[PDB]
């Protein structure tokens, strides 16, 4: 019944931004990939997504998250949405490649329901 957010952030310097967020959380990152970063930061608990973005001058919000600890929660959570009028879209076991449900607010920014 326990989740995080997840903040995943385009940042125009990827090496750079990893520096920065190894001394704000005072840990390093969890995997890092060519474009790509993940930090999982216990206190505050959060899942720190950073993305190169290079094309770009600033860093902006690229998605946002909430990270379930199964299956059963993210089914839960979209039947929950879609009861209560939100317009959704669902990715689940019934074994599929990711279990999730996609949801968009109002002034656009993107929302993802997940297990890892």
């Amino acid at each position: 019944h326990m989740s995080r957010v997840q903040l995943a952030l385009r940042v125009p310097d990827l090496e750079a931004s990893i520096g920065f967020y190894s001394k704000l959380f005072g840990t390093g990152p969890a995997k890092v990939r060519p474009g790509y970063a993940n930090f999982a930061i216990a206190e505050p608990p959060l899942k720190l997504v950073l993305i190169e973005g290079a094309g770009e001058d600033a860093t902006r919000l690229d998605h946002l998250g909430v990270e379930v600890e199964d299956s059963a929660q993210v089914g839960h959570a979209a039947r929950r949405l879609k009861e209560s009028g939100l317009a959704t879209v669902e990715e689940n076991d019934t074994h599929a490649f990711q279990d999730k449900v996609w949801v968009t607010g109002p002034g656009g920014e993107p929302w993802e329901v997940y297990v890892v």
